[PDB]
């Protein structure tokens, strides 16, 4: 059985309780925390890419507001973010399994760009999302998982100065 874990959820949780935030740029900002997953029940041999998305976790544009984040009331469908494929994709079972799989090289914007970076919408609330595709192979095969744990609103500064904080102590 295919078994998909967060490394360093302990660290997620104390992001999480605040609200989290990631900071997105016209150029691109690589995340803090980085998502590591602890990925094992993989075929050592048979090939596979690692994908990461940006799930709209709601239809809302969010503000903080007197110290608290509140969501606007006026939804709008949140048209899906761009997949990063893993720069060590595609690679064997093994590969993925000897390490936790660390997406440290993704970029967060907000301006559609060359390549790499992913477009998120500013004031946006996202849930990390990761597939495992099966590739090379006869049966291609998929496996998503999300990280609610990982949870961020999208900004083009911080504006929790506790976030700001609990960035710099542990980066
Ligand atoms: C060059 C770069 N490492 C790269 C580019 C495209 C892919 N495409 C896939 O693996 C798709 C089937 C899921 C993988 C890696």
């Amino acid at each position: 059985e295919l078994r998909v874990g967060l490394e360093e959820s302990e660290l997620w949780l104390r992001f999480k309780e605040l609200t989290n935030e990631m900071i997105v740029t016209k150029n691109g900002r690589r995340m803090f925390p980085v998502l590591k997953v602890n990925v094992s029940g993989l075929d050592p041999n048979a090939m596979y890419s690692f994908l990461l998305d940006f799930v709209a976790a709601d239809n809302h544009r969010w503000k903080y507001v007197n110290g608290e984040w509140v969501p606007g009331g006026k939804p709008e469908p949140q048209a899906p973010s761009c997949v990063y494929i893993h720069p060590d994709s595609p690679n064997f079972g093994a590969h993925w399994m000897k390490a936790p799989v660390s997406f440290s090289k993704v970029k967060l914007t907000n301006k559609l760009n060359g390549g790499g970076q992913i477009m998120l919408n500013s004031l946006h609330k996202y849930e990390p999302r990761i597939h495992i595709v099966r590739v090379g192979g006869p049966q291609r095969m998929i496996t998503s998982h999300c990280f609610p744990e990982t949870q961020f609103i999208a900004v083009t500064a911080y504006q929790n100065e506790e976030i700001t904080a609990l960035k710099i102590k542990y980066n």
